[PDB]
Protein backbone atom coordinates (compact mmCIF):
# COMPACT_ATOMS: atom_id res chain seq x y z
CA UNK A 1 0.00 0.00 0.00
CA UNK A 2 1.12 3.47 -0.25
CA UNK A 3 1.45 5.28 3.02
CA UNK A 4 4.21 6.59 5.16
CA UNK A 5 6.90 4.67 6.66
CA UNK A 6 7.05 4.09 10.60
CA UNK A 7 8.28 2.25 13.17
CA UNK A 8 6.15 -0.31 15.06
CA UNK A 9 7.27 -2.38 18.16
CA UNK A 10 6.63 -5.98 19.14
CA UNK A 11 6.89 -9.42 20.56
CA UNK A 12 8.28 -12.35 18.67
CA UNK A 13 7.80 -15.44 19.20
CA UNK A 14 10.44 -16.11 21.83
CA UNK A 15 8.85 -13.27 24.06
CA UNK A 16 11.36 -11.12 22.99
CA UNK A 17 10.95 -7.62 21.87
CA UNK A 18 12.08 -5.79 18.98
CA UNK A 19 11.16 -2.51 16.50
CA UNK A 20 9.56 -3.38 12.89
CA UNK A 21 9.45 -1.32 9.81
CA UNK A 22 5.90 -0.87 9.21
CA UNK A 23 3.65 1.14 6.49
CA UNK A 24 0.66 3.87 7.52
CA UNK A 25 -1.94 4.48 6.07
CA UNK A 26 -5.22 4.39 8.17
CA UNK A 27 -4.06 1.12 9.43
CA UNK A 28 -0.24 0.70 10.37
CA UNK A 29 0.90 -2.54 7.81
CA UNK A 30 3.30 -4.57 8.12
CA UNK A 31 5.17 -3.28 5.00
CA UNK A 32 8.74 -2.52 5.51
CA UNK A 33 9.40 0.51 2.62
CA UNK A 34 13.77 0.47 3.45
CA UNK A 35 14.50 -2.80 1.90
CA UNK A 36 14.95 -3.25 -1.94
CA UNK A 37 10.73 -2.92 -3.12
CA UNK A 38 9.50 -3.53 0.18
CA UNK A 39 8.63 -6.63 2.63
CA UNK A 40 5.36 -7.53 3.04
CA UNK A 41 3.81 -9.87 6.06
CA UNK A 42 0.22 -11.55 5.53
CA UNK A 43 -2.09 -13.06 7.26
CA UNK A 44 -2.92 -16.46 5.97
CA UNK A 45 -5.78 -16.76 8.45
CA UNK A 46 -5.29 -20.16 9.46
CA UNK A 47 -6.50 -21.09 5.56
CA UNK A 48 -4.44 -22.11 2.63
CA UNK A 49 -5.11 -20.06 0.34
CA UNK A 50 -2.44 -17.54 -0.93
CA UNK A 51 -1.32 -14.78 0.37
CA UNK A 52 -3.77 -13.94 2.54
CA UNK A 53 -4.11 -10.17 3.38
CA UNK A 54 -1.52 -7.41 4.22
CA UNK A 55 -1.03 -7.52 7.59
CA UNK A 56 -3.25 -4.33 9.21
CA UNK A 57 -2.64 -3.34 12.99
CA UNK A 58 -4.55 -0.47 14.49
CA UNK A 59 -1.56 0.93 16.64
CA UNK A 60 1.39 -0.01 15.44
CA UNK A 61 1.64 -2.13 18.67
CA UNK A 62 2.30 -5.92 18.13
CA UNK A 63 1.97 -7.55 21.49
CA UNK A 64 -0.72 -9.64 20.79
CA UNK A 65 0.08 -13.37 20.84
CA UNK A 66 -1.80 -14.14 17.49
CA UNK A 67 0.93 -11.00 16.01
CA UNK A 68 4.22 -12.79 17.40
CA UNK A 69 4.55 -15.00 13.89
CA UNK A 70 4.37 -12.17 11.96
CA UNK A 71 6.46 -10.31 13.79
CA UNK A 72 8.96 -11.96 13.70
CA UNK A 73 8.47 -13.45 9.70
CA UNK A 74 8.69 -9.86 8.87
CA UNK A 75 11.65 -9.12 11.17
CA UNK A 76 13.91 -11.77 10.05
CA UNK A 77 13.21 -11.52 6.49
CA UNK A 78 14.88 -8.06 6.55
CA UNK A 79 17.77 -9.76 8.42
CA UNK A 80 18.27 -11.90 5.40
CA UNK A 81 17.48 -9.02 3.35
CA UNK A 82 20.68 -7.31 4.82
CA UNK A 83 22.78 -10.24 5.04
CA UNK A 84 22.84 -11.10 1.47
CA UNK A 85 22.99 -7.44 0.55
CA UNK A 86 25.70 -6.42 2.91
CA UNK A 87 27.63 -9.71 2.60
CA UNK A 88 27.35 -10.93 -0.78
CA UNK A 89 26.33 -7.27 -2.68
CA UNK A 90 23.28 -9.09 -3.42
CA UNK A 91 19.43 -7.03 -3.35
CA UNK A 92 17.32 -9.71 -3.14
CA UNK A 93 16.92 -13.39 -4.13
CA UNK A 94 16.67 -11.71 -7.50
CA UNK A 95 19.04 -9.95 -7.06
CA UNK A 96 17.13 -6.87 -8.91
CA UNK A 97 15.21 -6.10 -5.23
CA UNK A 98 12.42 -8.20 -5.31
CA UNK A 99 9.43 -7.49 -2.87
CA UNK A 100 9.91 -10.32 -0.42
CA UNK A 101 6.63 -11.45 0.36
CA UNK A 102 5.53 -14.12 3.87
CA UNK A 103 2.24 -15.27 4.85
CA UNK A 104 1.79 -16.68 8.76
CA UNK A 105 -0.98 -18.38 10.46
CA UNK A 106 -1.24 -20.85 7.51
CA UNK A 107 -3.33 -23.52 7.98
CA UNK A 108 -4.10 -25.20 11.53
CA UNK A 109 -1.44 -26.72 13.65
CA UNK A 110 0.46 -26.76 10.61
CA UNK A 111 4.58 -28.30 11.42
CA UNK A 112 6.34 -26.94 8.22
CA UNK A 113 7.23 -24.10 6.04
CA UNK A 114 8.19 -23.75 2.51
CA UNK A 115 9.03 -21.44 -0.57
CA UNK A 116 5.76 -21.70 -2.94
CA UNK A 117 7.86 -20.62 -6.03
CA UNK A 118 6.74 -16.59 -5.27
CA UNK A 119 6.47 -16.36 -1.39
CA UNK A 120 7.24 -17.41 2.08
CA UNK A 121 4.92 -19.45 4.13
CA UNK A 122 4.98 -20.59 7.58
CA UNK A 123 2.82 -22.66 10.05
CA UNK A 124 2.44 -22.35 13.57
CA UNK A 125 3.01 -25.16 14.52
CA UNK A 126 0.87 -27.91 16.57
CA UNK A 127 2.85 -27.02 19.71
CA UNK A 128 3.92 -30.40 20.31
CA UNK A 129 6.29 -30.50 17.83
CA UNK A 130 6.70 -27.00 16.28
CA UNK A 131 5.57 -23.49 17.70
CA UNK A 132 5.76 -21.05 14.87
CA UNK A 133 8.25 -21.88 12.63
CA UNK A 134 8.86 -18.05 12.03
CA UNK A 135 9.93 -17.81 15.55
CA UNK A 136 13.69 -19.11 14.07
CA UNK A 137 16.08 -17.03 12.33
CA UNK A 138 17.96 -19.92 10.64
CA UNK A 139 14.40 -21.01 9.47
CA UNK A 140 13.59 -17.94 7.43
CA UNK A 141 16.71 -17.94 6.23
CA UNK A 142 16.75 -21.26 4.90
CA UNK A 143 13.33 -20.40 3.36
CA UNK A 144 14.78 -17.17 1.46
CA UNK A 145 17.37 -19.03 0.69
CA UNK A 146 15.51 -21.51 -1.44
CA UNK A 147 14.37 -18.28 -3.42
CA UNK A 148 17.91 -17.20 -4.14
CA UNK A 149 18.66 -20.91 -5.22
CA UNK A 150 15.79 -20.96 -7.49
CA UNK A 151 17.09 -17.59 -9.39
CA UNK A 152 20.62 -19.03 -9.13
CA UNK A 153 21.45 -22.32 -9.92
CA UNK A 154 18.19 -23.68 -10.60
CA UNK A 155 18.89 -26.56 -8.74
CA UNK A 156 16.09 -29.17 -9.38
CA UNK A 157 14.47 -30.24 -5.99
CA UNK A 158 15.57 -34.22 -6.28
CA UNK A 159 18.01 -36.31 -5.43
CA UNK A 160 21.89 -35.27 -5.34
CA UNK A 161 20.61 -31.68 -6.90
CA UNK A 162 17.75 -31.54 -4.29
CA UNK A 163 19.92 -32.66 -1.25
CA UNK A 164 22.01 -29.37 -2.64
CA UNK A 165 19.65 -27.14 -2.42
CA UNK A 166 18.66 -28.16 0.75
CA UNK A 167 22.18 -27.97 1.92
CA UNK A 168 22.65 -24.23 0.88
CA UNK A 169 19.43 -23.25 2.34
CA UNK A 170 20.93 -25.06 5.61
CA UNK A 171 24.33 -22.89 5.29
CA UNK A 172 23.25 -20.20 4.60
CA UNK A 173 20.36 -20.64 7.41
CA UNK A 174 23.11 -20.79 9.61
CA UNK A 175 25.68 -18.52 8.47
CA UNK A 176 22.62 -15.59 8.44
CA UNK A 177 22.13 -17.01 12.44
CA UNK A 178 25.92 -16.49 12.87
CA UNK A 179 25.44 -12.82 11.45
CA UNK A 180 22.48 -11.75 13.13
CA UNK A 181 24.66 -13.41 16.04
CA UNK A 182 21.54 -14.97 17.84
CA UNK A 183 22.69 -17.64 20.38
CA UNK A 184 24.59 -19.40 16.93
CA UNK A 185 24.86 -22.82 16.14
CA UNK A 186 25.87 -25.06 13.47
CA UNK A 187 21.92 -27.09 14.51
CA UNK A 188 18.61 -26.27 12.36
CA UNK A 189 15.61 -25.11 13.99
CA UNK A 190 16.63 -25.79 17.76
CA UNK A 191 14.52 -22.56 18.34
CA UNK A 192 10.95 -23.66 17.33
CA UNK A 193 11.47 -27.19 17.64
CA UNK A 194 10.15 -29.69 20.71
CA UNK A 195 9.11 -26.73 22.79
CA UNK A 196 9.51 -29.08 24.38
CA UNK A 197 12.84 -30.69 24.98
CA UNK A 198 15.55 -28.56 25.57
CA UNK A 199 19.34 -29.21 23.95
CA UNK A 200 17.55 -30.95 20.54
CA UNK A 201 17.38 -29.49 16.81
CA UNK A 202 15.56 -30.47 13.58
CA UNK A 203 18.90 -31.42 12.30
CA UNK A 204 22.50 -30.43 12.65
CA UNK A 205 25.38 -30.08 10.62
CA UNK A 206 28.02 -30.25 12.94
CA UNK A 207 27.04 -34.11 13.36
CA UNK A 208 24.43 -34.89 11.59
CA UNK A 209 24.54 -38.49 12.48
CA UNK A 210 22.83 -37.67 15.79
CA UNK A 211 19.68 -37.45 14.27
CA UNK A 212 20.27 -40.45 11.84
CA UNK A 213 21.37 -38.22 8.81
CA UNK A 214 24.15 -39.45 6.51
CA UNK A 215 27.65 -37.99 7.59
CA UNK A 216 29.45 -39.50 4.54
CA UNK A 217 28.65 -40.52 1.20
CA UNK A 218 28.34 -43.97 1.55
CA UNK A 219 25.63 -43.68 3.95
CA UNK A 220 23.44 -41.37 1.25
CA UNK A 221 19.94 -42.74 1.26
CA UNK A 222 19.05 -43.90 -2.37
CA UNK A 223 15.10 -44.51 -1.52
CA UNK A 224 12.22 -42.13 -3.02
CA UNK A 225 11.27 -40.85 -0.09
CA UNK A 226 11.45 -37.07 0.85
CA UNK A 227 11.57 -36.33 -2.46
CA UNK A 228 14.61 -38.87 -2.90
CA UNK A 229 16.24 -37.69 0.12
CA UNK A 230 16.60 -34.01 -0.30
CA UNK A 231 15.90 -33.29 3.34
CA UNK A 232 18.50 -36.63 4.66
CA UNK A 233 21.61 -36.48 2.02
CA UNK A 234 21.82 -33.15 2.85
CA UNK A 235 23.47 -34.23 5.99
CA UNK A 236 26.64 -34.90 3.62
CA UNK A 237 27.10 -31.50 2.00
CA UNK A 238 26.24 -29.92 5.51
CA UNK A 239 28.88 -32.12 7.05
CA UNK A 240 31.47 -30.49 4.08
CA UNK A 241 30.23 -27.35 5.23
CA UNK A 242 31.52 -27.43 8.63
CA UNK A 243 34.19 -29.29 8.20
CA UNK A 244 35.59 -26.69 6.23
CA UNK A 245 34.63 -23.25 8.71
CA UNK A 246 35.22 -25.16 11.83
CA UNK A 247 37.66 -27.82 10.45
CA UNK A 248 38.04 -31.17 12.27
CA UNK A 249 38.84 -35.19 11.74
CA UNK A 250 36.14 -36.95 10.41
CA UNK A 251 36.59 -40.63 9.29
CA UNK A 252 40.79 -40.06 9.81
CA UNK A 253 40.39 -37.29 7.66
CA UNK A 254 42.07 -33.88 8.98
CA UNK A 255 40.29 -30.83 7.73
CA UNK A 256 42.06 -27.42 8.47
CA UNK A 257 39.20 -24.95 9.30
CA UNK A 258 39.16 -21.70 7.30
CA UNK A 259 36.22 -20.13 8.94
CA UNK A 260 32.42 -18.73 8.08
CA UNK A 261 33.02 -15.48 6.31
CA UNK A 262 34.95 -17.50 3.75
CA UNK A 263 32.73 -20.35 3.59
CA UNK A 264 29.99 -18.33 2.72
CA UNK A 265 32.04 -16.71 -0.06
CA UNK A 266 33.57 -19.88 -1.69
CA UNK A 267 29.78 -21.69 -1.52
CA UNK A 268 27.98 -17.91 -3.24
CA UNK A 269 29.74 -18.07 -5.62
CA UNK A 270 29.56 -21.75 -6.23
CA UNK A 271 25.98 -21.08 -6.36
CA UNK A 272 26.01 -18.05 -8.78
CA UNK A 273 28.49 -18.83 -11.14
CA UNK A 274 29.05 -22.63 -11.45
CA UNK A 275 26.24 -24.32 -10.18
CA UNK A 276 23.62 -25.67 -12.35
CA UNK A 277 20.13 -27.25 -11.78
CA UNK A 278 20.69 -30.87 -12.25
CA UNK A 279 24.71 -30.73 -10.44
CA UNK A 280 25.59 -33.29 -8.64
CA UNK A 281 27.71 -33.77 -5.51
CA UNK A 282 30.85 -34.59 -7.21
CA UNK A 283 29.84 -31.53 -9.55
CA UNK A 284 29.17 -29.47 -6.22
CA UNK A 285 33.08 -30.93 -5.58
CA UNK A 286 34.40 -28.62 -8.55
CA UNK A 287 32.08 -25.95 -8.35
CA UNK A 288 33.50 -25.17 -4.51
CA UNK A 289 37.20 -25.74 -5.40
CA UNK A 290 36.96 -23.64 -8.24
CA UNK A 291 35.20 -21.12 -6.57
CA UNK A 292 38.02 -21.23 -3.69
CA UNK A 293 40.78 -21.09 -6.74
CA UNK A 294 39.28 -18.23 -8.28
CA UNK A 295 38.97 -16.61 -5.01
CA UNK A 296 42.95 -17.32 -3.24
CA UNK A 297 44.47 -19.04 -5.78
CA UNK A 298 45.34 -22.77 -6.76
CA UNK A 299 48.02 -22.66 -4.14
CA UNK A 300 45.74 -21.86 -1.41
CA UNK A 301 44.90 -23.62 2.05
CA UNK A 302 41.52 -22.05 1.11
CA UNK A 303 41.49 -24.86 -1.68
CA UNK A 304 43.52 -27.23 0.10
CA UNK A 305 40.54 -27.08 3.07
CA UNK A 306 37.71 -27.33 0.21
CA UNK A 307 39.47 -30.23 -1.15
CA UNK A 308 39.78 -32.44 1.98
CA UNK A 309 36.69 -31.56 3.43
CA UNK A 310 34.84 -32.89 0.59
CA UNK A 311 37.18 -36.16 0.84
CA UNK A 312 36.17 -36.18 4.37
CA UNK A 313 32.83 -37.01 2.97
CA UNK A 314 33.82 -39.43 1.04
CA UNK A 315 32.87 -37.20 -2.24
CA UNK A 316 35.23 -37.18 -5.40
C1 LIG B 1 12.34 -26.11 9.91
C2 LIG B 1 12.84 -26.43 8.51
C3 LIG B 1 14.02 -25.51 8.15
C4 LIG B 1 11.71 -26.24 7.51
C5 LIG B 1 11.99 -26.88 6.16
C6 LIG B 1 10.89 -26.52 5.13
SI1 LIG B 1 11.28 -26.84 3.35
O1 LIG B 1 11.23 -25.41 2.54
O2 LIG B 1 12.78 -27.49 3.23
C7 LIG B 1 10.14 -28.05 2.57
N1 LIG B 1 8.73 -27.73 2.71
C8 LIG B 1 7.79 -28.50 2.20
O3 LIG B 1 8.03 -29.54 1.59
C9 LIG B 1 6.35 -28.02 2.40
C10 LIG B 1 5.35 -28.60 1.38
C11 LIG B 1 5.63 -28.19 -0.05
C12 LIG B 1 5.07 -27.05 -0.58
C13 LIG B 1 5.34 -26.69 -1.91
C14 LIG B 1 6.16 -27.44 -2.68
C15 LIG B 1 6.71 -28.57 -2.17
C16 LIG B 1 6.45 -28.95 -0.85
C17 LIG B 1 12.38 -28.35 6.32
O4 LIG B 1 13.55 -28.70 6.51
N2 LIG B 1 11.37 -29.21 6.29
C18 LIG B 1 11.58 -30.64 6.44
C19 LIG B 1 11.50 -31.09 7.91
C20 LIG B 1 10.11 -30.95 8.53
C21 LIG B 1 10.01 -31.81 9.77
C22 LIG B 1 9.87 -29.50 8.91
C23 LIG B 1 10.63 -31.44 5.57
O5 LIG B 1 9.69 -30.82 5.00
O6 LIG B 1 10.88 -32.65 5.42
CA1 LIG C 1 -1.75 -3.70 17.80
CA1 LIG D 1 20.70 -20.86 17.63
CA1 LIG E 1 20.49 -22.75 14.43
CA1 LIG F 1 13.33 -28.63 21.47
ZN1 LIG G 1 14.31 -26.54 2.56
Amino acid sequence: ITGTSTVGVGRGVLGDQKNINTTYSTYYYLQDNTRGNGIFTYDAKYRTTLPGSLWADADNQFFASYDAPAVDAHYYAGVTYDYYKNVHNRLSYDGNNAAIRSSVHYSQGYNNAFWNGSQMVYGDGDGQTFIPLSGGIDVVAHELTHAVTDYTAGLIYQNESGAINEAISDIFGTLVEFYANKNPDWEIGEDVYTPGISGDSLRSMSDPAKYGDPDHYSKRYTGTQDNGGVHINSGIINKAAYLISQGGTHYGVSVVGIGRDKLGKIFYRALTQYLTPTSNFSQLRAAAVQSATDLYGSTSQEVASVKQAFDAVGVK
